[PDB]
């Protein structure tokens, strides 16, 4: 039997770096892996149809990036009372609920969200320096876990830095055009503001084309996380300071790998078993320097 693997989108460059990993370690591994969004972007209630409608095509293993924290628990309990091998990838689902829902998962992939932001705020407050500034976080959608955690981990960094004042901490939705719209809004009621770190790139894009359209690039620090092409781009431009580069195709293969692992011992996860969790590297990238 084949893999299925249903992912948040697959228009946006992240996501399809995750597709493009999958199917990598595919090649490597042998196995055939069907890897699928739902066609209404962003919808959590079409990614759970979706999911339910490849929990009945007899797949051997299903991995998942939810939409929300809840909206995949009860298809991800379904399946795995079929005895589907289910890997959570990037984004964590409710593990308590999924449990009261009767299910499990054989593993978690993801990145040190936390760490994620600290280091986006980290080099925030390196830039700045002594005098540090006002500075603001564009959210992820509020309540998942992902983003979450990367808002907790700037939020923490900043508070604890001398003179750096967190003026606003706002969601975007993970939209470029509704991130252009806050980051308009935040320089607006902050004409002082220093810099922004923001959950993803698709978003830190749109905040450096607010940060532009208020004449302020090179005045606005903007930091994003993914580190998807076109940021890497504007990192080398100067139009984003920096961007936490995640591994989306290490994240997508290491999960097709353990889906693949987990058949071996003929069984899915207990119940009362807590999943694997497998962590992969970010990395800060910033505009390369070699000038003395
Ligand atoms: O889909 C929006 C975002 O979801 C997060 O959970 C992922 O880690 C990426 O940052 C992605 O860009």
């Amino acid at each position: 039997k084949k893999y299925a693997v249903v992912l948040k989108t697959l228009t946006d460059p992240f996501w399809q770096s995750m597709k493009a990993g999958i199917e990598a370690e595919a090649k490597e591994l042998g196995v055939t892996v069907d890897i699928f969004a739902a066609a209404s972007e962003g919808d959590a209630e079409a990614q759970l149809a979706l999911f339910e409608s490849l929990s009945n095509k007899n797949y051997k293993g299903i991995a998942f990036a939810p939409l929300t924290a809840d909206n995949l628990v009860e298809p991800v309990a379904s399946a795995w009372k079929k005895g589907t091998y289910l890997v959570n990838l990037d984004d964590k689902i409710d593990m308590k609920a999924l449990k009261a829902a009767g299910g499990n998962v054989e593993a978690f992939v993801t990145t040190d969200n936390v760490a994620v932001g600290a280091q986006g705020a980290g080099y925030i407050i390196e830039k700045l320096g002594a005098e540090g500034g006002e500075v603001a976080i564009i959210e992820g959608e509020a309540g998942n876990a992902a983003g979450e955690a990367r808002t907790k981990g700037a939020t923490d960094a900043f508070d604890k830095a001398s003179n750096i004042k967190l003026v606003a901490s706002q969601p975007a939705d993970w939209d470029r055009a509704k991130a252009k719209q806050v980051a308009t809004d935040i320089l607006a009621k902050h004409p002082n503001i220093k810099a922004i770190y923001c959950a993803n790139d698709t978003m830190a894009l749109g905040v450096a084309q607010a940060v532009a359209d208020a004449g302020k690039t090179g005045k606005v620090l903007v930091v994003g996380t993914d580190g998807i092409p076109e940021a890497q781009q504007a990192v080398k431009a100067g139009k984003m300071t920096a961007t936490v580069a995640q591994n989306p195709a290490a994240i997508g293969a290491t999960g097709l790998k353990l889906m693949v692992d987990a058949q071996k011992k003929g069984k899915v996860i207990p119940l009362d078993k807590k999943p694997q969790y497998v962590l992969v590297a970010s990395k800060l990238v910033t505009k390369l320097e070699h000038h003395h």
